[PDB]
């Protein structure tokens, strides 16, 4: 049964985390019995954000930090700012970190902030002093050894900066273990940046290894182009594939000869969008998904591959750096479309697990390291899949549940 | 607007809340550029409180606490137990629980705190259970300095008990201010125990002079008759008024001639409510409201009287003990049918009072005597306001309580 | 069952406490169902309590402080210096607090501290070294609002002075309620050093009236004239008493015209005790207890009024100052006797009365409200023994338990 | 002189290890001065552990945590739950912490902690209820920087999951450090759980090749077959060696062919001991001690070489897995027996060992590889020790760890 404080018919990327859920119910043997606890997070905290605006009035924002398990560790996730944050939202993307932190197996639980705030409305003091209030309000349940959080939509290593101060002046010391994703200058590294998109480009390759897919002159379609989407495109034309189309939230382009990765992160670092890039051609938005390609990377927001245009996806591969990207009532009918579909909880985890080695902290050494873990999560949740007859999907739910159950398992009830 | 997480056509009390607050803002002067911070909770909690019941299978109850709002000092407020407990009425409760502690000038800001569970569906043993989990659960935003708790529907002397020695556990160390509505044996008294109820028969008494009504004889109807009910119909009678009408969960009793509320209360004790009564007689739960009385009192649960049934009402006083139990509405037609309503973040707050007397720290009698002269003091203070302005009392008690909540803000102002 | 690690045969005072709760248990009704817990102490301590001693060479003394019940509230009870100390002693000095805090309703549970050291054969630096050493080593479980230590056999308002500071320096800030009983210069009073005393006092005088005995004129005895034993001799000669006997470490002296209680109180205070006392004739330590009196007050050590020499006793009136110097085998003989006791855990409530004064913080106000205490507690204390046909002691152990084990069936047990 | 707290005639464990401190005072050269500090721990809590029993009635158990010696770092040890745990057996079992923790030179104090109950006398609920309670009440001195506790005899991961989940609520965080031996999903390890007996084994083969003994074809007689006696058996039959005798406390086993350790591993976790074992034949207690073995593994408890029984012991070499097995005065007629001893303050070490690599942060090979080395080079360094004052590897064991306890002693001096 849904919490009361949801709504059934309105239960957003929650409802699809559910769905999860009750697919890998039936491979959890006697840790069924647990079931419920993925189904509840631990702790959901709402806090109020008030600031004094620019032009003289106060103004109130949602702010929201989901932590859904820590069974296994301090909590672990980042925070989103987008007008469209949500209770349910949150708390699914802090339920995905719990399964993704515990698939990949670092130590942390999972957990997840928001503000509901569309960041191009507001000046840089406005945003600044946001991110402040903000952090002053959840500072009650974060901290290095407690709960940790780290970028995600529209944040970045200046949002983690201001986090990092507000705590460590609230605190009356400098913690910069408090959050990850930091600037160089403040522990982070160009480690940390690149560790999202490296790791879809990772386990994207192991994919297309098993897929029989060339990587050389591979067609690449990519939802998204900031830190996660314009690395994953940048690596993979490297690899000498082709990237030849892009959405995000401007508009769609298309390049049969694979746009320039390089010259598309300076438009969109200029625009703020890939929509006027010289170096491709419009495309209406809905047309991006049936361009027909090797691989398809949703790097964007949840709920974009979905019943109504999966069927359409002419694709081999779907490697999701997006949380949610993609509904179970479409990993159906791309599964019976034949497309292999590698699951956000495996894909997207180079982020965390970089973010640990900062937390616990060449730049050679952190990436080879990280394409290790990569790799071998992915050779497991395989051999997982393959054991039991079940999608990537499904088989990383099996891992990742059997660990956060296990967890609970043994810690018990108390009282 | 209205926060994301609640749905319009689904805000309960909270609501209700919101249209109070819509009227007591032509009243708010310079203060008015905070408004917003009255329909915005500082903290809500929302805690996963899993137990193991007696048959051996795991149950996950819904667990709340919010902090609306803590300018003028620690959160204070009851922990509700009920089967219909949701984030909106935790919200809403919460609300008057400020709005409550600044009306009689308590430096308390508002909290509360709820269970989603039906407590007469565990055992015992469940039930001391989901209390421990509960308090460790919202341990981390409590605390005798931070913000403390005391009972509420279904809460009581042990519920507190148990919360006070699950914190002391958890931090290592016997922590009495933790809750109020403590046992005697734990640092409470048989006066904080009556303080509401009391608190509502002094006011009754007050509004009853401003109105002409004579205690003696008259007719009193009640809804409820735990705590507050139980104890405000005590009062009454033994002040001389016959309690002709109680209705509760389990029924509604009819008697002209006025219970006994030494038998009533005891066989509610024995059965669970005032269903099968002696010294009275069955009546249909909707032919409650018609009954004519002098003073009607809900004591029971929020959204009682609304345009439903407030038109059907015959009585000259309503003095709310219950929070939350009038609507907007039903204030509007009241008012036009000439009934005097007395707001529950008036007549209810003798509890928050000697909650407060209990986490300070004089006779029984000596603090029943300055309880007493509290509720007095602040129902005129509220009356004053309310014909300064020609309002109703509601509206009066929320231009008292805001204007000394937002102040509060405004000094204080936002960081950064 | 006694615990694994005291012996049998070698219980000391612990062995009479567990007695007196052999003789409240067919009272406390319901409540028997927890009687256990007046048989075991929350919390232990034993610490080790290393200095360097004057002479160059390290000196080991051990530390104790024992938490027995904080059900009703934080630890309140003072800290006793003696060659004799022993845990089975100090356990029961912690429960003899637990229990006199609920006969007289103050807000406290009961604890007790110890060092094993004879201070007269210790500088004053190794004095104060050992001090401090201790308060550092038991900080862990003290403070203001935990548990808050006062004085007792030989420790007083320089042993105090030294704790709050040593306390307040580990801890960085001034605390001043850590500790009650100290200098009026760091918050106590005159009120609180002559609290025990007058408490003595007030209840002796409650017994006489209710003895047909008059002040006017009374013989009195006491054993013992430091801070208690010396302040009720001395009101009760302010009364119009005539104290006749005076035994303490060093000796025993006789005046059967009464002692002038001032200068005797001069008298030891440079001396060191009664013995040489020229307003006197010395008297051999046995003859003390033969001496007929109309009250007798032991206010030194425990285990002074036992099988032993009870019999030999000539009083109307027993009211015990100290901590557990009668026996229950010496009540039963006593009794037989027509003596009238007042228990220990009524009549010396006086100091904790008045620390609890303090640590919440005139001096005639402030004793008048000590004294109107203390004649309530009685009252209470005789209405429940003629109520139960039962001592004053049983009594006392009736009302103070109930409302211990009361306090425990509430809180409960967690799990 | 011994503290008032104990009796000279009921010193348990606690008399042996003063004696073993004996020995090493002529050793201690400038440190002698500190002396003292060895034999006495720096703070002992023991604490009432109340429960309700499933009839109903409420249980005390005795409670233990014993801070034995800080000087060098946070204090570790483990936690055992036995019905002869009393002040003096965890008083010894903390100070042989201390010793072992400077001896192999990880950066702990010494620290242990107990609970007087046998286990099979309570329903696993009860225990649960016992280990948590314990857990909230020595939470005042524990902590992952102050003091971690592990396990020891009838303790194991899921007693430690318990401990970490009720201090983790308690504190109102998740803090998988306050404990080591926890359960895989908790972050424990396979390399922890069979560490101690690896380094019993790792420890062993370095005296056999001391004494010219092979291990292939070598009869071992064990003591005990749990979580110690049980791995270190089964890495010496994989090593070549034959498991000849096995002594639990359900009684004694023979079998001159060597039994099969795994299977004599699954029907001990079935029945609860060795007795009954089909694979072997039964026999009496006392003549376990007279079995010629190459190899004695003390894995039980304290006090079982005496004088009573050591003149009988048919061996080359003794393994001390157990904590304080072996007394004084069977270490002196061993010794005049050419039986070669070797302690358990160097021979148990390989759970600190691997508890402080669970503390801190690879594969299991690389983890236990790291293991024997350091379990090889303490051994080394001990023995090079002994040679060069011509005393036991006991006597040089605490040479090592007394100076570096006691340096620590020195410089760290006393305040005030
Ligand atoms: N370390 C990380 O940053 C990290 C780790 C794991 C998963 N993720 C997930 O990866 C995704 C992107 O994260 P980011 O860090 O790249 O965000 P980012 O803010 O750098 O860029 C966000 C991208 O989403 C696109 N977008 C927004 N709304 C859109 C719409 N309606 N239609 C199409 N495109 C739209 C934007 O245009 C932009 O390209 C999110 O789902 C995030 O949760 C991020
Ligand atoms: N100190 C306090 O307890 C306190 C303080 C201020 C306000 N209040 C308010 O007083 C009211 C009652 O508090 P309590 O402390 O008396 O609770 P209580 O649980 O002692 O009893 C509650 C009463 O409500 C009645 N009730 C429940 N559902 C009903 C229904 N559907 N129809 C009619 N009656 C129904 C129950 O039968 C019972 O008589 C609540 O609104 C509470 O918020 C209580
Ligand atoms: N606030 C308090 O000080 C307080 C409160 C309650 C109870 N008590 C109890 O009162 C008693 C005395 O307390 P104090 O504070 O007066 O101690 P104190 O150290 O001021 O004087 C103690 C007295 O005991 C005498 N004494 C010691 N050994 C003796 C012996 N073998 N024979 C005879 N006399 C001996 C000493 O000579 C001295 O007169 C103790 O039992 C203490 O626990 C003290
Ligand atoms: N990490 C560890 O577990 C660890 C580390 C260092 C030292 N030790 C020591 O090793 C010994 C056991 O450790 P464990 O962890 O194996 O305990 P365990 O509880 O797994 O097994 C204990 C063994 O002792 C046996 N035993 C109990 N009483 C006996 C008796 N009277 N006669 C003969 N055998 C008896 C039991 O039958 C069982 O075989 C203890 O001395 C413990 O302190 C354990
Ligand atoms: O770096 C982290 O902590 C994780 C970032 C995040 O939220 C994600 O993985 O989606
Ligand atoms: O007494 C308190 O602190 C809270 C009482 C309460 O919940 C209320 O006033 O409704
Ligand atoms: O003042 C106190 O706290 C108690 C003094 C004391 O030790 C006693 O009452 O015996
Ligand atoms: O793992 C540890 O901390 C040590 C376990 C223990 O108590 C021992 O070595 O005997």
């Amino acid at each position: 049964s849904i919490p009361s404080y949801l709504h059934a018919d309105d239960l957003g990327p929650w409802g699809n985390y559910l769905q999860q859920v009750d697919r890998v119910a039936p491979y959890l043997g006697s840790l069924s019995r647990w079931i419920e606890t993925l189904k509840r997070p631990k702790r959901i905290l709402i806090v109020d954000v008030p600031i004094e605006l620019d032009n003289g009035t106060v103004a109130h924002f949602e702010g929201y930090r989901v932590q859904h398990n820590v069974s296994r560790g301090p909590g672990k996730g980042g925070v989103r700012y987008h007008q469209d944050v949500t209770l349910s939202e949150v708390m699914a993307l802090s339920a995905w970190m719990s399964v993704k932190n515990a698939a990949v197996n670092v130590p942390y639980g999972g957990a997840k902030g928001g503000i509901r705030v569309d960041p191009r409305k507001l000046s840089r003091g406005e945003l600044e002093r946001v991110t402040r209030r903000y952090t002053s309000e959840i500072g009650i349940i974060i901290g290095p050894n407690t709960d940790i959080p780290a970028p995600d939509v529209n944040t970045n290593e200046q949002i983690m900066a201001w986090m990092m101060d507000t705590y460590s002046m609230n605190q009356g010391q400098t913690a910069t273990g408090v959050v990850t994703g930091k600037p160089i200058s403040l522990g982070g590294s160009l480690g940390r940046k690149e560790a999202t998109g490296r790791g879809v480009f990772v386990v994207g390759c192991e994919a297309a290894k098993k897929k029989g897919v060339e990587i050389e002159g591979a067609r690449i379609a990519v939802q998204g182009f900031g830190n996660v989407g314009g690395i994953a495109a940048k690596l993979f034309q490297e690899a000498g594939a082709k990237v030849i189309a892009v959405q995000d939230h401007t508009g769609t382009i298309h390049q049969p000869a694979g746009v320039d990765t390089a010259k598309l992160l300076d438009h969109v670092g200029r625009t703020g969008g890939v929509a006027g890039f010289e170096g491709a051609e419009p495309m209406p938005n809905d047309e991006f998904w049936t361009v027909e390609t090797e691989i398809l990377i949703p790097a964007a927001l949840e709920n974009q591959i979905t019943e109504k245009n999966a069927s359409k996806i002419r694709t081999k591969i779907i490697v999701e750096g997006a949380n949610g990207p993609t509904t179970t009532a479409a990993d159906d009918i791309l599964s019976a479309n034949g497309v292999l579909v590698i699951p956000d909880v495996i894909a997207n985890a180079g982020g965390v697990t970089v973010s640990y080695f900062e937390w616990v902290q060449t730049e050679d050494e952190i990436n080879h390291r990280l394409e290790r873990v990569m790799r071998e999560a992915f050779a497991g949740v395989w051999a997982v899949a393959e054991e039991h007859k079940v999608s990537v999907r499904t088989a990383a739910f099996i891992v990742a549940c059997k660990r956060i159950l296990m967890a609970r398992e043994m810690r018990g009830l108390y009282p």
